[PDB]
C-alpha cells in the first residue's frame, strides 16, 4: 500500500528533527544536574531541574506528535552522556541558563527558517513553544540572579535552595 | 558542607542505574517503532507505540526518583540511536515483545540481587515495576497474538491496525 | 495461526496447576462439611462453611485468571468424592484447620519456587493469595480455640453454632 | 440431639444431587474450553466460556442452597477430568451447544418428576432454573449460528471472536 | 481447655519478639533526644523527634497484633534507660541517623530469614513495615544532611530548628 | 545560649517523672496480660487489654508533653519487665484492678503535693488525668464484678470473654 509523502519541506523536516534530539539531550543533563544537588544535600534545586528535565521531554513529545501528524520520519540520534561532575549551585546555573539561551537560539533559527520556505503552518504550531521556551529562559535567569545575590556565605547556599524548592512547588501547582 | 553516603551497596547501584538507561532506550526504540506506523498509514499502532514509550519514560524517573532519595548518582550514559529499520506491522510487534521480555528478565536479575543482598527496601520498590512490567509483556504477547490470527489479507492490516487503536484509546 | 508459547517455566506450571485443582478440591470438601452441618441442626457452622467453600472457588478462578493471561493451558484433574462422614462440629474443624494448614504449606512452596527460578511475576501475584490464605488460615484457627472454650456440655453446641453464624454474617 | 429427616423424597433427593455434580461437570468443562481459546489467540471466547463455565458454579450453589434448606444431604461424587483437546472454535460450540441441550433434558426431566410426585414446593424452586438453562441454551444456538455465517476464511476467525467478546461484555 | 499453638516458627516468633522490643526502645530514646531538645530552646526538632517516638510504638503495636492474631505469646523485656545527654542538634541526628539504619537492618534480617524458612505469611506481613521504616531512614538521612548544610554559626541553628519544625507540622496532617 | 530554667519545683519534677515511668510500666503489664488472653482462646479479654495498654500510654505521651512545655527534662528509667505468669481470666483482672487502684493513689499523691506546693498550674493539669483514671478503676472493678458473676462452670469464660469483647468494641 502506498502512504503519503511528507508533508514538510526537507530543511523543515531535519530542523525539527534535530530540535527533537536537543530537548532529549536537554533532559538528559537537567537529570544529571539534578542528580548532582541530591546528592550534595540540595534537594530544593534537585527537584526543581528534575521537574524541569521532565518538561523537556515533554517538549519533545509534542514536537513529535507534529512531526507524526505530518507523516515525516522521526530520526532519534544516539543521545551523548550528560556532564556529570559540577563545581556549585551558582556553577550548574549558570550552565543551565547558557544552555537555555542556545536552545532559545535554535528555536528562533527554526521559526525563522519557516518565514524563508514560507511554512506558515509550522510556524504556528511553533508559537507555543517560543512562548513557553522563552518563559523557561526567563526564569533560569531569575534563579541565577537569585543565587548570586544570596551568596554563599554561612547558610546562604540553605536559603538559596529553599528559595528555589518554592519556585519547584509553586509550579506544580 | 558533608552530605551522607549513597544508602545503597555498590553492585544494586550499578543494577538501578543500567536499569534506568534500559528504559530511556526503550523509550527511544518505541517513539522510533511509532514513527514507523504513522509514516505506513498505521496510526493506530502510531498511538499505541508512542504512549508505551513515554510511559517506558515514566518508569525511567521513578527509578531516578528512588536512587535520588538514597543520595545514589545517577549516572547516564550515552544512550545509542534505536533501529529504524522495520519490515511490517508483525515485525515491529515481534521484535517488541522479544525486547518486553528481555526487560523482564532484566528486571527479575535485580530484584534476585536484591534478596542476595538482603536490600528489602529496594525489594518492597520494585514491586509496583515487577507487576507493571508484567501486565506489559503481557499486552504485546496479546496484541502480537491478533495480528498473527487477523493476518494480512485483503484489509486485515486496517482490521490489527484498527484493534490496537482501541487498546491505545481504551487506556488512556 | 501462531500462538505465543507459554510466558512461565515449566515447573511453575505444573505448581500452579496442581493449584488450581487443590483449590477445587477445598470447595468439594467445604461443600460437604457444610452440608453434614445443616443435616445435624448447625445451620451457622453450615452457612460459614459454603461462604467458604464459594471463596475457595474464587480462588481457582483467580489463578485460572493468571494462567489464561500468561499463555498457559489450565489443566483440571479427574475429581474424587469428598469425605462425607464425620463425627461432630469439633473434628470438622480440627480436619478444616488441618486441611488450611496444608493449603497454606503448598502456597508457600509455589512462592518458594518462584525466588529459586526468578520468577518474580508470578511472586508478585501470588501476594494477595499469601495473605487471604493466612487470614483465613487465623479464621479457622480462632473458630476451633472457641468451640473448644465453649465444650459440648448443655446448649453448648448451640452457642458455639451462634458464635459461627455471626463471624459468617460479618463477613458478607 | 434429634434433627428432622429430609423434606424431599428420596427419587427427588437422587436427581437433584445427581444435577448438582452435572453442574460441578459444568464448570469444568467450560474452564478447559476456555482455557483452549485463551491458548489459542481467542480471548473474546475465552472470556465468554469462562464466565459461563462460573455461572454454572452459581447454578450448583443455588441447587445446593435448596438441598441444605430441605435437610437434604449433599452427595458429591467423583467426575472425570473435563476434555481438554479441541479441533477449532466451531468444534467447541458445537460441543457446547450439545451439552446445554443435555443439561436442558436433565432438569426438564426432574421437573417432569416433581409433577409426578406431587413435590410443588420442588416444581416452584426449579422455575428460576428452568428460565436461566434455557436462555442460556439460546445464547449458544446464536454464537454457534454466527460462527458459521462468518466462516473461518482470511479474517474470519478474528471477526467471530469478537463478536462473542462483545457478548461476554454486554452480559457483563 | 485447650488453645491452638503458635502458627509461627521458633526463630521467626523470637526475632519478631525482639523487633517488637526495639521498637519500644527507640521509642523510649527519641523521647529522650526529644526531652533534650525542648529544654534547649529547640522545640522543632523537640516536636518532631516526640512524634517520630510515638510513630515508632504505632509500629511496635502492629507488630504485637501480628503476633496476637498468630497465638504467639508476646515476650516483652526490660526496656534500657535511653541515653539522656547530648552535645548537640548535629550529634543527636548523627545518632538518630545511626539508630535508624540499625533498624533498617534488622528488618532486612527478619525478612531474609522469613525468605529462608518459607514463611511467606510472615514475608507478607512485613513489607508495610519495610517500606515505612525506608522512608523514616530517608527522612533522618535528608535532616541530617540539612543540619550539616545550614551549620550552626550566628542564627544556623534557629533556621535548622525551624526547617524541623515545618518537616514535624507537614506530617501530622 | 542560654535557655530558661524548669518551671516546675524539683519535688513536682520527681513525682512526674515518676509518673511517667509508671505508665510505661502499665503499658507492658496490659500488653504482658492482653498476649495471655489471646493465646489462651479470650480474644476479647485479648482486646480490651490491649487497647487498654495503648491508652496508658496516652497518659504517659501528655505527661510527656507538660514536661517539655515546661522545660523539665524527662527522665526515662529503666522499665522492668512485666509478668508473664498467670492462672486465668479471673486473676489477670485482680490483679489489674489492684494496679488501677495503685496508680490511682500515686496520682492522688502527686495531687495532694501540688496543694501542699500552691503550684496549681499542675493541680489543673492533672484534673483530666484524675478523671480518666477513676473512669479507668471503675471499669475494672464493674469487669471483675461481672467475671465473678458470671463465674468459671460450662462455658462461664465464653459468656465472659464476649461481655469484655462488647465493652472494648463500644469503647473504641
Ligand atoms: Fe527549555
Ligand atoms: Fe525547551
Ligand atoms: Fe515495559
Ligand atoms: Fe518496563
Ligand atoms: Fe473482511
Ligand atoms: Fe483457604
Ligand atoms: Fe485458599
Ligand atoms: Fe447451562
Ligand atoms: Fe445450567
Ligand atoms: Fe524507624
Ligand atoms: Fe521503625
Ligand atoms: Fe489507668
Ligand atoms: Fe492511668
Ligand atoms: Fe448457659
Amino acid at each position: 500500500h502506498h502512504s503519503q509523502d511528507p508533508m514538510l519541506s526537507k530543511d523543515i523536516i531535519k530542523l525539527l528533527n534535530e530540535q527533537v534530539n536537543k530537548e532529549m539531550n536537554s533532559s538528559n543533563l537537567y537529570m544529571s544536574m539534578s542528580s548532582w544537588c541530591y546528592t550534595h544535600s540540595l534537594d530544593g534545586a534537585g527537584l526543581f531541574l528534575f521537574d524541569h528535565a521532565a518538561e523537556e521531554y515533554e517538549h519533545a513529545k509534542k514536537l513529535i506528535i507534529f512531526l507524526n501528524e505530518n507523516n515525516v520520519p522521526v530520526q532519534l540520534t544516539s543521545i551523548s552522556a550528560p556532564e556529570h561532575k559540577f563545581e556549585g549551585l551558582t556553577q550548574i546555573f549558570q550552565k543551565a541558563y547558557e544552555h537555555e539561551q542556545h536552545i532559545s537560539e535554535s528555536i528562533n533559527n527554526i521559526v525563522d527558517h519557516a518565514i524563508k520556505s514560507k511554512d506558515h503552518a509550522t510556524f504556528n504550531f511553533l508559537q507555543w513553544y517560543v512562548a513557553e521556551q522563552h518563559e523557561e529562559e526567563v526564569l533560569f535567569k531569575d534563579i541565577l540572579d537569585k543565587i548570586e545575590l544570596i551568596g554563599n556565605e554561612n547558610h546562604g547556599l540553605y536559603l538559596a535552595d529553599q528559595y528555589v524548592k518554592g519556585i519547584a512547588k509553586s509550579r506544580k501547582s
